[PDB]
């Protein structure tokens, strides 16, 4: 539906832990990872991976003080990134996922990116059938033409 450039991060913490969160808005494709907490470098550092990945363009988050420091603001510079001052949830949706498998891993880590990997590859409810990850990579080479 949306710009194929518009990404949302967000952190949610688990056993003590900081997830943070990447969602493609226009596909549902997440991208994750497992940080011992926030700091701007490692939320810089995240953004650096997402753009050599994709064409970002454009990253939303729910809470913009996340996005001050001026390590942040580096990343966004060097990579050509803007947010958007102002404005789901899947965030339940990955929460639940790692839910099911937690046991299934001794490492929040690996149990993180085991539910990334069935999100990502879920068939959409029904007709159509593409799944996230399908999506993302219609959505990224459709736009690329
Ligand atoms: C992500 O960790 C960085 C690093 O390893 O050098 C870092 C770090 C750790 N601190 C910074 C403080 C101010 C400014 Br401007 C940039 C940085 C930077 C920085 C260096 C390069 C880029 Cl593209 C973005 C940020
Ligand atoms: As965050
Ligand atoms: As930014």
């Amino acid at each position: 539906d949306c710009s194929p450039g518009i990404w949302q991060l967000d952190c949610t913490h688990l056993e003590g832990k900081v997830i943070l969160v990447a969602v493609h808005v226009a596909s549902g494709y997440i991208e994750a990872e497992v940080i011992p907490a926030e700091t701007g470098q490692e939320t810089a550092y995240f953004l650096l991976k997402l753009a050599g990945r994709w064409p970002v363009k454009t990253v939303h988050t729910d809470n913009g003080s996340n996005f001050t420091s001026t390590t942040v603001k580096a990343a966004c510079w060097w990579a050509g990134i803007k947010q958007e001052f102002g404005i789901e949830s899947m965030n339940k949706e990955l929460k639940k996922i790692i839910g099911q498998v937690r046991d299934q891993a001794e490492h929040l880590k690996t149990a993180v990116q085991m539910a990334v990997f069935i999100h990502n590859k879920k068939r959409k409810g029904g007709i159509g059938g593409y799944s996230a990850g399908e999506r993302i990579v219609d959505i990224i080479a459709t736009d690329i033409q």
